């Protein structure tokens, strides 16, 4: 059972800048992805810091990077709070119907893309390097779900009868033919290093066979 939703048109406006705008330094969507699981992180951990309850789904705080070349997908899984189905629905938990107002601002304000983060819309930079994004979630609060999307203005929701994660969220880009580079070993640590070298949280980046 699968559920079909449109985006607000800002949101779909977002998403076409992200795809359409020739802009060469892609790279930085996996510091945004990378900074929303630290975020993510951040609340399940604040939450803990009360009820010790909270983390009987999982006590481990980390991030896990996901390399798969055969699948052609680059896998950014962190155990941090997760989202509900609303949440999902509400644009994955984000404020991104004034945040696009602002960043788009900004741009013909002489700010660039790379600054999206500043802007609470960090995620949808996935779109510079994935043709179709698939987002696993649960929250202690609620089932464990399955968005997608490949842009053209509509998102699905359904349950996800996949693999069970305990606790957090787990992002699927589905990468883009030229873009392959994102799955290469030397190429993934170079980016951490040098985009998200002081996150709080272990980063581990898997290998292949
Ligand atoms: C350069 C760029 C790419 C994508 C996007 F969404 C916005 C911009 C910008 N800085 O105007």
């Amino acid at each position: 059972e699968v559920e079909t939703f449109a985006f607000q048109a800002e949101i779909a406006q977002l998403m076409s800048l992200i795809i359409n705008t020739f802009y060469s330094n892609k790279e930085i969507f996996l510091r945004e992805l990378i900074s929303n699981s630290s975020d993510a992180l951040d609340k399940i951990r604040y939450e803990s810091l009360t009820d010790p309850s909270k983390l009987d789904s999982g006590k481990e705080l980390h991030i896990n990077l996901i390399p798969n070349k055969q699948d052609r997908t680059l896998t950014i899984v962190d155990t941090g709070i997760g989202m509900t189905k609303a949440d999902l629905i509400n644009n994955l938990g984000t404020i991104a119907k004034s945040g696009t107002k602002a960043f788009m601002e900004a741009l013909q304000a002489g700010a660039d893309i790379s600054m999206i983060g500043q802007f609470g819309v960090g995620f949808y930079s996935a779109y510079l390097v994935a043709e179709k994004v698939t987002v696993i979630t649960k929250h202690n609060d609620d089932e464990q779900y399955a968005w997608e999307s490949s842009a053209g203005g509509s998102f699905t929701v359904r349950t996800d009868t996949g693999e069970p994660m305990g606790r957090g969220t787990k992002v699927i880009l589905h990468l883009k033919e030229d873009q392959t580079e994102y799955l290469e070993e030397r190429r993934i640590k170079e980016i951490v290093k040098k985009h998200s070298q002081f996150i709080g949280y272990p980063i581990t980046l898997f290998v292949e066979k």
